[PDB]
Order: structure tokens, then C-alpha cells, then sequence
């Protein structure tokens, strides 16, 4: 599989025993405690890291945005590195004089009414009609939470309805299509800031997904979506999967973790979320055969196979997926508490456990404690994750960005997705090197050049 993509994750943040601590100040401490090993991004803390990622305060939250990658396995890897970066940043923040003790959560709600975002970004061709993107992604986004959901205790935006639901974010979305990300949240966000030539490219800005801990969930989330987008772009999909009341269906699907809720399609068909997902899987399979046949790459085949297998197991018995899906693993933990301690779904302790699942600390987060016991299926190994904290992917412009920050960090004034700004001794003016093509500036393009250059001056000279 090959499509430029990236994940932004806004982290939940709290300062224990300082319950009214200013969240912007706490977020700033986190980012500023990690900033010694990045460069300012082009008045809150906002930096680029040597792995090509952005780390910044997005109003009330610290946010980590992966470098651009080309496939869902690398998306998992550099997104997981972001969890390690957040944990280390909070650890370092506490070591600084007057530093606060700050807890961070890779989730989407504080269970107190606030909701924050885990955004997926997908490079698309400008020539794809946005109406087609909307028509074909709304039913997919409504139903993919049967394997993408992270689980949530509490029903409704204020979390006071009693029960468990598939997704953290479903209750906070109110419209089908629109521009905002924090109010009147739209299933299809229309932000158009491509960080590339807008005549050729669109960055599809997806805001509906829960942050996932499980690598299988993040992999399926990004991979299945990317396959659906390939069908949209070519014009492959003939069927109209439109659902009658998309916002209502998003919530109803989430509120039924038995996976029996039947959606009403515009054509009167009644399908479960799993069944509509199966119709997307079967279309994906016909599309890959028609465009690739037996020449399908191994990662595309793996995503197709895992997507199909997961849907069959969800239909048979979702609990056999506890090593794979966040909502299933979390539900398993929660049902254990309900059995051991005779707790109803409204018990406050279950909302604490819900949040603990997402704690970035290796010994305190419940997902991390499952991984420590080898109880979750993983796609990458920890050695690779640690490397990915500091080194970029080799096959996007993040390579050029991250390696320049590592090797020429003394001469970088700022950087962003679309440029690196150099300060050369003896040159009066700052030197802006644009990086407009997401697939230029790879190790194949510039690895040897960067190896050879001993200074930013030699690099900048070579590029003009
Ligand atoms: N042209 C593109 N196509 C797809 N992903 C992109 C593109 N440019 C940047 N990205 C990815 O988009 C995300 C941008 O993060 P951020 O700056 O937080 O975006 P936002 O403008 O939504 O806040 C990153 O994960 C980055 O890798
Ligand atoms: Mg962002
Ligand atoms: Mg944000
Ligand atoms: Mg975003
Ligand atoms: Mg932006
Ligand atoms: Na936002």
C-alpha cells in the first residue's frame, strides 16, 4: 500500500491535586520540556522534532502530529513514537524546577463533557470530487467504529446516560459536513490546508476517529480508510451506501456494543454496522483484483484479510478480538471489575478505569500493562518505536525535514510541513527551502546528499 498519510493526536491532560490548573499552561510545560531536541515550527509552544513530527499546544491540549508516512504500518510506528514522546515529556516536565506533575491520556474525552481530536490525514488528488468523498465516506465513518472504537463508559455528551459504547467521539458530532473541529463537529470536515500544491493535492482532514492504543486498531483504521479512498478516487464504487440519518446512526451504532443495531439506508435496506462494513470490504476486494489482480502487494492483502477476518469475528463473537480491538480489550477489563466488585455501568470507578486504559505511563496505563504481559497483538517492536522517536520515515519529505533538524539543527531557524528555514553564518537573510512535494526529499532523493554535506551552507548551496 502507498499513500501519504499522518495522524494528529490531542492528548488529555491533568494535574493531580491541582484540579483547576490552567490546561494551556500544563500543555505548555509538556511541550517545552521536550523542545530541547527540536526546532520552532514556523504564542504557544510549537516545535518540529528530528523524526519530522510536530509537537505543539493546540489551545488546551498537547498535540503530536506524525511525520508524513506512506502506509498504515508506518503510521502505527510513528504514532506510537508519539506516545513515548508524550510520556517522556511529562516525565521531564516534572524534573524541571517548579515543574508540575502532569498526567497524559491518549484518548478523546475527560468524561466531564470535554472532547478532543485524533485526526487522520490522507493525501488525495485534487481531481477527486468532494461530493464523492462525502457521499462514500459518511456511511463508512458511521460504521467503522465497530473495529475503530476505543470504548467509552457513559452515554451522551455529558456521559451521564448509563452504559458502555463503542466510541469516545460519537456523542460529540452534530452535523454532516462543515468546517469546525471543536464546535458543531462535522462527520466530514472541510478544512483545505494541503501543505502541498493545491492544484494537484488535497489533504483530506478526517476528525471523527477515536485515538487508538491497539496497533491493530490504528492499522485497520488507516488502512481500511486508505483503501476506501482509492475506490473513491478512481470512481470505482457504484453503490450508494447513504444512511438515512447519519448523525443519529453514528450515535446509535456506538450505543449498541452488541453490534445488532440495524441502520436504515436511504434505499430501505436494514444492515448492521458490521454488515455495511462487509459490503465495503467486498467492494475493496473487487477493486484491488481489478486494478492489481494477483500482483497485489503484501500489505494491501494483509489489510484486506485483517479487515475481513475482524468483521467475521465481530459477527460471531466480538470478545474473541480482545487482543486486537481497544473497545473489546477495555470492555473485558471493565466487565472484570463489574464481576469482581458488583458495579453497575454508572459506577464512578468504571469511568476511572476507562481513562486509565489510555494513560501514557508504561506501568500505569492499562493498555500498556496488557502489552507488558504480551496480551495484545502488536505490529511493530519497541526497538523500532524508540528509533522512530528520533528518526523520520525514509520515503516521504519527512526524511529531509527530520535529518536536516538532526544534522544541521544548529543552523535551522524554523521548519514546517512545507519548508525548512536555514540561517547561514555570513548570510544576512534567512534561507527558506520549500518542501512542497510530499514524496520528494526521501532517502532515495537526498540521503547521499545529506551524508556528504557537512553544513547547512553546503546543503543550501547544493539545492539552488
Ligand atoms: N499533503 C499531506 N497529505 C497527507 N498528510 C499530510 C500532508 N501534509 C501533512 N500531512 C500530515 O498531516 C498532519 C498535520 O498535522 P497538523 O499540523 O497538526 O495539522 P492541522 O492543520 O490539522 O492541525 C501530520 O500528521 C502530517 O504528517
Ligand atoms: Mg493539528
Ligand atoms: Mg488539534
Ligand atoms: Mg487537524
Ligand atoms: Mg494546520
Ligand atoms: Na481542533
Amino acid at each position: 500500500m502507498h499513500r501519504v498519510m499522518g495522524i494528529e493526536t490531542e492528548y488529555g491532560i491533568s494535574v493531580p491535586h491541582q484540579p483547576n490548573a490552567n490546561a494551556m499552561a500544563a500543555s505548555s510545560q509538556v511541550v517545552n520540556a521536550y523542545a530541547p531536541i527540536g526546532a520552532p515550527a514556523q504564542g504557544l509552544a510549537n516545535v518540529i522534532l528530528t523524526n519530522g513530527a510536530r509537537l505543539y499546544v493546540d489551545h488546551a491540549h498537547p498535540e503530536y502530529s506524525t511525520p508524513e508516512v506512506t502506509n498504515p504500518r508506518d503510521a502505527v510506528l510513528w504514532d506510537k513514537a508519539g506516545e513515548r514522546i508524550m510520556a517522556e515529556a511529562a516525565r521531564r516536565a516534572a524534573d524541571l524546577p517548579m515543574g508540575w506533575t502532569i498526567q497524559l491520556y491518549k484518548n478523546n474525552t475527560d468524561n466531564k463533557g470535554a472532547s478532543y481530536g485524533c485526526h487522520e490525514n490522507y493525501l488525495m488528488n485534487r481531481s477527486t470530487p468532494f461530493a464523492d468523498i462525502v457521499r462514500h465516506l459518511i456511511p463508512f465513518f458511521v460504521t467503522r467504529q465497530v473495529f475503530c472504537g476505543a470504548g467509552r463508559v457513559g452515554i451522551g455528551a455529558d456521559g451521564r446516560g448509563e452504559g458502555f459504547q463503542l466510541s469516545q467521539r460519537a456523542d460529540f458530532f452534530e452535523v454532516e459536513v462543515g468546517l469546525e473541529t471543536t464546535l458543531k463537529r462535522p462527520i466530514i470536515n472541510t478544512r483545505d490546508e494541503p501543505h502541498a500544491d493545491p492544484e494537484k493535492y488535497r489533504r483530506l482532514h478526517v476528525i471523527i476517529g477515536d485515538a487508538n492504543m491497539s496497533e491493530i486498531a490504528t492499522y485497520l483504521k488507516l488502512g481500511t480508510t486508505a483503501l476506501v479512498l482509492a475506490m473513491i478516487e478512481d470512481g470505482f464504487l457504484s453503490q450508494d451506501f447513504s444512511v438515512e440519518s447519519p448523525v443519529g446512526a453514528l450515535r446509535a451504532v456506538s450505543h449498541d456494543p452488541t453490534l445488532r443495531y440495524q441502520l436504515r439506508l436511504h434505499d430501505g435496506r436494514r444492515l448492521t454496522a458490521v454488515q455495511l462494513q462487509m459490503e465495503y470490504l467486498e467492494q475493496a476486494r473487487k477493486y484491488v483484483e481489478d486494478r492489481f489482480g494477483t500482483d497485489v502487494d503484501d500489505m494491501t492483502r494483509d489489510v484486506l484479510d485483517r479487515w475481513e477476518t475482524t468483521l467475521v469475528r465481530l459477527a460471531d463473537d466480538p470478545m474473541q478480538l480482545s487482543r486486537d480491538l481497544d473497545w473489546v480489550a477495555k470492555l473485558s477489563i471493565l466487565e472484570g471489575y463489574r464481576q469482581r466488585e458488583n458495579l453497575p455501568w454508572s459506577a464512578h470507578k468504571l469511568q476511572l478505569v476507562d481513562l486509565q486504559y489510555h494513560d501514557v505511563r508504561p506501568d500505569r496505563g492499562l493498555y500498556n500493562r496488557l502489552v507488558a504481559r504480551g496480551r495484545m497483538n502488536l505490529l511493530v517492536d519497541e526497538a523500532a518505536v524508540r528509533t522512530a522517536m528520533h528518526e523520520p520515515p525514509n520515503d516521504t519529505r519527512a526524511y529531509f525535514r527530520g535529518r536536516c533538524l538532526a544534522k544541521f539543527g544548529a543552523e535551522i531557524a524554523a521548519a514546517s510541513w512545507d519548508s525548512v528555514i536555514f540561517d547561514l553564518p555570513g548570510r544576512d537573510s534567512l534561507q527558506r527551502v520549500p518542501t512542497l512535494e510530499p514524496l520528494r526529499g526521501t532517502r532515495a532523493h537526498v540521503g547521499d546528499l545529506l551524508d556528504r554535506c557537512r553544513s547547512a551552507t553546503e546543503l543550501v548551496a547544493a539545492l539552488t
